[PDB]
């Protein structure tokens, strides 16, 4: 809940996007995709309690939202297999941070925001 | 063609937006709006032609992009009236300015490119 | 707080815009834009309390979010005069509304999130 | 230059995002990232020449734009690694695809507009 929460919108209902899937990868030493955590959206389009303060080091993270599954459910064909951002977390010491996407089917927006505990 | 330039982007389609209207006012002395041009967006989704160097003066000029009524037509339903883009212009003399508009039913982005 | 929310974020630096001046206006019969409503952004970057269920009525408003004079005092100079959004509220019952604007200095992105109470 | 071109733009400065990096895979059979294409932006912020008609096939492609760079040699923090896009392509046939990004230090948005 603390350092890594998302939040997925989709901006042709103008609602929340709803029970999306996220994946949560982290570089390992090898420079392979590590799993590191995922979950699924609430009704209010946020995902939290991926990880703990404990187990987000620093490290090079991945978060990718399944949104060909989002649009294909409502019945629209979408251009993106996914949206994700990939990024260094925790470089000047442990922040929070929140992902927020928005969705359409042909175009993608997402933004950080990076507070100080 | 030069120093004002629309361009108009379907997020939900992945297309231009053809067809959409544009209107664009000059704000005047009394702080009401006149108007100064306007077009309709062609099948690239841009609108061309609508000033001159010499027309387009420093100044704070507004954008009106008639979305409502392109997502209309398109049957989905909306939630803005229109997308409008109120900037001031042609202070430190002319400059040329591409006003770009990327469309959602309930969402939009707007970016202004200034280029030499 | 229920039925009209304002939030607004800070692309440039991943922050909330804190702050910010907001001022609605609400379209009257003779079509002219009454003041209705203003406030400025929290800490958070956001805006609650502007208005009530019951001041709240169907109509066409404006929400103009003063984006110059924010990044002006960061030592930028922007492009745009302000954001706003324009929409008509309520036509079908009442409802929830968020507006949400990113801001940069030369760009703008704004989406609105409509539930039903 | 036909099939596949890549736009980016700067919000932070209002200009086209000049000399960054891009990027293109290709998914392979075992869903590794094959190379297929790269290059840098022009001074209009545009990258043609990527492919052909015939080499641009269906597909599972990634657009990888190396906006920590670009960001770094302005001074500026940026949050992200990259910016990347992955589609499917050439399914239904060939077809034109236009990626065009808007960057900010952190967020970025990235539109298709995929025509005739
Ligand atoms: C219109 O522009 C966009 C808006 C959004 C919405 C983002 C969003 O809801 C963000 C959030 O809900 C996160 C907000 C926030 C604000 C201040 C804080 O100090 C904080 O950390 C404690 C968190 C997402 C994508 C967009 O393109
Ligand atoms: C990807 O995001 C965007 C793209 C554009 C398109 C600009 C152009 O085609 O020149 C405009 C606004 C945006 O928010
Ligand atoms: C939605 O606005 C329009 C779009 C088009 C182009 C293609 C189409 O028919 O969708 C033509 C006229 C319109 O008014
Ligand atoms: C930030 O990336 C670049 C931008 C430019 C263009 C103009 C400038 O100097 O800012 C040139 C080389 C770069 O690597
Ligand atoms: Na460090
Ligand atoms: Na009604």
């Amino acid at each position: 809940k603390c350092p890594l929460m998302v939040k997925v919108l989709d901006a042709v209902r103008g609602s929340p996007a709803i029970n999306v899937a996220v994946h949560v990868f982290r570089k390992a030493a090898d420079d392979t995709w590590e799993p590191f955590a995922s979950g699924k959206t609430s009704e209010s389009g946020e995902l939290h309690g991926l990880t703990t303060e404990e187990e987000f080091v620093e490290g090079i993270y991945k978060v990718e939202i399944d949104t060909k599954s989002y649009w294909k459910a409502l019945g629209i064909s979408p251009f993106h297999e996914h949206a994700e951002v990939v990024f260094t977390a925790n470089d000047s010491g442990p922040r929070r941070y929140t992902i927020a996407a928005l969705l359409s089917p042909y175009s993608y927006s997402t933004t950080a925001v990076v507070t100080n505990p």
